[PDB]
């Protein structure tokens, strides 16, 4: 059923599954113990999460977990993306290892957080730490097409992880202007192209990114709050864009906007969102 | 989306509540829909409405328009949730559908379980026989509902058992047999073989599906093949394996759970004999 991939395969016998995580759109997530997980520490027990199908899983819960897992093994690794540590793939239930991230997505770490406080140096610096994490996925042909607050983990150094690649894709592997193209993408952070053109690109992302940065500056806000997702890209199409968040620098939110560009070579690039952001956190 | 005159619903006429639950591809909140019964146009009918939720893909949209859809063409049957009204116009979709009390029977059956309002053995064999006569009355409707679980059930206020959750129910012409993607999206531990298989999907399908229900019901809510991943189901499936009898079940009931399960789908009974046995084993019981 699943081919072998050495490198990347745990000893089922080494891991042990703890309680749950949380449920979730094609797959579950528990806490588990890892016993040499990191190979320098063969006998080290480390703390991870491990993402399986629910009991319920579906024939494409099962293709949409093993092209997740594909997709991490293909990014490589980075400070500012979950990280994958290993898999059960033969003889038994499906195991992708990962990261622990103990402070859950940042979507509800802001929420929480709401007047330890944030300040806005933190805020600046969430952002430049996912800009960062984008700019690498991006140079590996990566585009993740699910981007937002709560596809974004938090570990107990609080450093920022891009995660949920249950979506993502290599920027090839698209299928261009087919009905069903981008079908499953949350429409509150979908690039109007995704939908009317049905192509998906880096500058896509940007867009995405752009919808995130107003997430994190109102503290785990709802994007087009008010608004049905049945009468969003209407509004899209007739240039509305969400408003400028109080948290917020002018500055910053020129940056939003111009992730909103309509016109996707007319959004910056993630290259250039990480050298703005490094300048105005530096400033700050 | 089309305007249908006869389903519509004034949006000024309903007051949305207390959220029921979040789920697949909606969201379900309780409400008061002023009217909605014509024969008290003034009363205020207590409801359910599913809409989409805040993170709605495209697909959920369609998806929900088509659960709609096919709750108009199957029509009005004690054992079928109702389809009450929508308001399609003018903004949010909202459907409007009959109010189950009780919630799913998944739970409804697990918070009744033994402290070791318990089920009695003819609770559970109304319960059983009340879906069944809903399938057939489905089947008759040329609709495959695809999607047959306890925790797609709705037990109303009375215990009237509602079938539930048509976002996958099809009409029997409106699936593509053989192809690859076909019965991509329905729960592999509820699914007949043949739908993997074969992709192909018929009113015996649904029967084996109604097996695994049978196997929840008299478990009261148990989860069906314990320990065993759904990776790996179909292997042992081919073997011969099958679910072992619910303690709380006679040998007739898990011969009727066991027919179900039949490889061959034209050696499974009709959902037409499984009522009329299920019939004879409630009036005896009685
Ligand atoms: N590596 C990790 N470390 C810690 N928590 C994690 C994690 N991966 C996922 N989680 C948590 O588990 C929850 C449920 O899993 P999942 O991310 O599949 O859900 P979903 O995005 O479909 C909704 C997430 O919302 C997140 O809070
Ligand atoms: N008509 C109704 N009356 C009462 N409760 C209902 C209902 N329809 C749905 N619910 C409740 O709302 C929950 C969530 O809705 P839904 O059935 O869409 O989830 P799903 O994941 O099955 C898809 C159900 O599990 C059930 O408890």
């Amino acid at each position: 059923e699943l081919p072998e991939d050495p490198k990347w395969e745990f000893p089922r016998d080494k891991l042990t599954l703890g309680k749950p995580l949380g449920e979730g759109a094609f797959g579950q997530v528990v806490m588990a113990e890892a016993v040499g997980i990191d190979k320098d520490k063969p006998k080290e027990a480390v703390t991870v999460a491990v993402k399986m199908l629910k009991d319920d899983a579906t024939e494409k819960d099962l293709s949409d977990l093993v092209s997740e897992m594909e997709m991490m093994k293909m990014i490589g690794k980075h400070k500012n993306i979950i990280h994958l540590l290993g898999a059960c793939t033969q003889d038994g239930p499906l195991y992708v290892i990962v990261e622990y991230a103990s402070k859950g997505n940042l979507r509800e770490y802001l929420r929480a957080r709401r007047p330890e406080q944030m300040t806005f140096k933190d805020l600046v610096s969430c952002t430049y730490q996912l800009a960062r994490g984008m700019e690498y996925l991006a140079s590996q042909k990566c585009i993740h097409r699910d981007l937002a607050a709560r596809n974004v983990l938090v570990t107990e150094n609080n450093v920022m992880k891009i995660a949920d690649f249950g979506l993502a894709r290599d920027i090839n592997n698209i299928d261009y202007y087919k009905k069903t193209t981008n079908g499953r993408l949350p429409v509150k952070w979908m690039a109007p192209e995704a939908l009317f053109d049905r192509v998906y690109t880096h500058q896509s992302d940007v867009w995405s990114f752009g919808v995130l940065m107003w997430e994190i500056f109102t503290l785990g806000g709802s994007p087009y709050p008010g608004i049905p997702v049945e009468e969003l890209f209407k509004l899209l199409k007739e240039g509305h864009r969400m408003d400028k968040p109080a948290n917020c620098t002018n500055e910053l939110y020129m940056m939003m906007r111009d992730c909103w560009h309509a016109v996707p070579s007319q959004r910056p690039t993630f290259k250039q969102l990480v050298e703005d952001l490094d300048r105005i956190l530096t400033l700050t």
